[PDB]
């Protein structure tokens, strides 16, 4: 299996893509061993992107790897489309969406027609990100197998039934979890991976967790999931995106600008505190020799 | 209490605002008894325009009347900010925004900064536009008064409680439901109105509905209240957001264009399936002197 | 429109039911303007109860009143059977079941045959009690009108447009709401009445925003409401079901026993803690003169 | 890890529990290598039996066998704690309780005192059986661990990672899945196994999953789980607690009465339908050499 990371997009204090933060970040990322980067997810702010945003984001992490998908959905099928039809010109893994946000109550059908669009004008495999919480739908393995045209399937969701329904109906399909508490179950039980928000920060336990469970060695596994879990935890108290800046710079020691309001910055106190929750897990983690004293 | 129209963004084949079918349609609704427009709502597919077509939607409607909400909430703060600060220069009844949607687990500190960031630069009273299905996360009543900045609200939620509770917390907040199948029960209530997407399409009925709530005539609202509902459950058959054009044409008689895909256009055969759901509701309401 | 009480069961320090306080509160309820007692609900314990005890229950209050809807509902058909039929010798409103409850995914089929079973049978007009929260299903509108033999409904859920609903598809069925929040707005909007748990407690205050509210003096009835408002809130700190208890003789002024463990009764300074949360309140409308000083 | 079954009560036309037809039931399924088998549960009817036939059903299985989980929980703490306390005079591997049902919005506060209670009084250790949708509550790990006094849990929920949270939180509690679609994946991922509800009817297929989990293979057992994963759909199909007493005349060869009503029989019809969706699985299984 996979970790594949929803890579983190960088903004100056004047809200634009920070290029440079965002090659350095990718290159140590794709040095710890990470597999792809997802370029435009919930992670990277992706909602809160311009089309031309979106382009400039693949671009950048481009000039550093090709080992990309590319997330290219909104709420206007039109800029979606001139995505797609964009990366033609980039040798990427596939491009991506989530179903369309906001609106509640859509017919399947609509659902149905928005994702065989993008199938239709595009020059790469496809992949459908499914986050029923995000989005207030849920594409499940019978909507998945009716569209037909997805080469894989990231669901988010606690649900694990849900999503080994994937591979139930569909057995072809590359089926990952977005759950990052579920990286050893995912590893365990035959899925093909997790993309993992917390790989941003902590590359090397999310990958060093999923080749424990491959080994055999799931106690081990499992003691390393539940302190990946207590940074996750600790995450949430400011609110996770942005709390996952503070966290890169923390376990990883580079910079990575600020995130886009309403996904409010932690203030200096703010990220002394969070700092103070996980500092005792970076040190067991220094003893377990996973990450560099 | 007051009927708001939560009015319809007609789009052209090549998915630009056709400001020409705006117009007329504000004009009628205006002219129908309504008491004042909601701009880039839900209804008008508010989220699937960019900053500069919220403005320009702005500008069309404000061609017809000055008794605008004008909605200006997105993503980008930034963008958010200069709409508030852009709406100086029209004399309209107030701003609003959604909660921040899409991202799960955002923290109250955030959401409430949001929201007084908004207040402190708006030249307009600002309204809260509360969507919990839509957007996510509940800015309650306790919520809104932390924010402590609003005018007043639209509450959209089965959960009446849930928006008289913005009443018994804020007690001068100006207090409107989302709920159309509310309309006779929200005037009884002594809240103040709705903001209606079915008054897109039935504005006689809605302010009829409004007319004999407020006369206390409740057996009589109810009846009326009860065939809107009718109409509200055949628009969801193909897709409520879609079918609200389709209803306009019909009941209105005059054609409101396209949606934004992914709110895709009923075909013809979904049309004429609609239609069939809806005549004979068309017919009694025309029997009852409510429509010609 | 009416205000129904859904009465508390008073239970012995033994855990037995005390009869004679249970005849004291009911004249006391019937006395103060009670329209109806609803007998064995969710407030009186009635799931706690065996079908001996929903039946010393209805002989108790019918000592008093026989203005009384007797639920007889539970996980054994032949037990409720039993009950519908021996009120046949008791001049009551009706009967009352809420749907079986426990039991996930039961299917319509199956909770249509269950209801019908009980009117098949009933010697009295039947309400269907709909508690969607508690039971873990809906009896909506649409399944009430296909059950087809109910004479009322009470419905507790905060969504009033379900419970108008009942109204629009079953034009002559009697609509209740169980939610005491929405006293004054039932009123308002042309429903029956509210089956109303905190009437146990404050009697006066419920009839008095009911009848507020069809004087057309909304906005006194509105006043109240938040009122009697703020006093739910405050039974649910300790729990709600519990705290009635205490409420009922801070209020009224005589002493209803315990509830049934695993509803505990509250201690002595949780009962100090409850009384000082709601004795302002008490000082209020003493103020104005819906209490007796 | 282990299989552990939730018994069916058979019933007889009048409504009293099968006493001969459980001991069949029973001797079958560990002959089959079922671990254990908890009594008086969910799929059991357990909600629906008074204190008496929860005693008369642990009498019957402990004829057969003292692998017993005995579930002693209602809305009577007193009945409860008495037979926790009776349970005293039988070898058994310990007794359960759901949380209280029915009544919403309980405090923490009264559900630890419940719990711990029943602890203070049992001669067993105490298993939680945790199942939000039927109960109306979730006992999750936080709430355990402040309890304290759990031998193990069972968890009916969809949400792995709340299962997983158990071991996190309490890492010497046995910590066990409800959901029978997870057989594979939980035997897979460190957990100590499921009560399976759809081992009453294949416990060859659900011991087999296990066994293929627990060498590794991974592949052959995921194979196994979608069928079993098939069959728990079509039990869906007219009512799951109900379906399982066809399911189990159909596979396992011998008649297990009725339930009890509102968990109504399925009729002639329906179980020929029933029968109709499952006969190509059996006809897979025989291939498989799972079945004869």
């Amino acid at each position: 299996p996979e970790i594949i990371t929803p890579i983190i997009t960088p903004f100056t204090k004047d809200n634009r893509i920070d290029k440079e933060k965002l090659k350095i970040h990718a290159e140590n990322l794709i040095r710890k061993g990470i597999d792809k980067l997802f370029v435009n997810g919930t992670t990277g702010l992706g909602p809160s992107l311009s089309p031309e945003e979106k382009l400039e984001n693949l671009k950048a992490v481009y000039d550093v790897t090709n080992k990309i998908i590319f997330q290219v959905g909104g709420l206007n099928l039109d800029d979606a489309i001139r995505l797609a039809k964009l990366s033609k010109d980039f040798d990427i893994v596939g491009i991506a969406s989530y179903a369309p946000y906001f609106y509640p109550r859509m017919s399947e059908k609509h659902l149905v027609k928005y994702f065989k669009t993008l199938c239709e004008v595009s020059p790469h495999p496809v992949y459908l990100f499914n986050y029923p919480t995000a989005t207030g739908k849920d594409i499940d393995a019978k909507v998945a197998k009716e569209i037909g045209c997805f080469t894989g399937v990231k669901d988010t969701i606690e649900n694990i039934i849900h999503t080994l329904d994937y591979k139930r109906l569909n057995p072809n399909m590359l089926v990952y979890s977005g759950s990052d508490m579920l990286i050893a179950t995912v590893a365990s039980t035959g899925l093909d991976g997790n993309v993992a928000f917390g790989s941003n920060y902590l590359p090397e336990v999310t990958v060093t967790i999923k080749k424990l469970a491959m080994e055999r060695k799931i106690d081990e596994a499992l003691k390393l999931q539940f302190l990946h879990d207590e940074v996750i935890e600790a995450s949430r108290i400011f609110g996770s995106l942005s709390s996952n800046y503070v966290l890169t710079k923390y376990f990883q020691g580079y910079d990575l600008g600020y995130p886009r309001p309403p996904i409010f910055p932690l203030d200096d106190e703010e990220e002394r505190q969070l700092i103070k929750k996980v500092e005792g897990i970076r040190a067991k983690l220094v003893e377990l020799k996973i990450l560099k004293e």
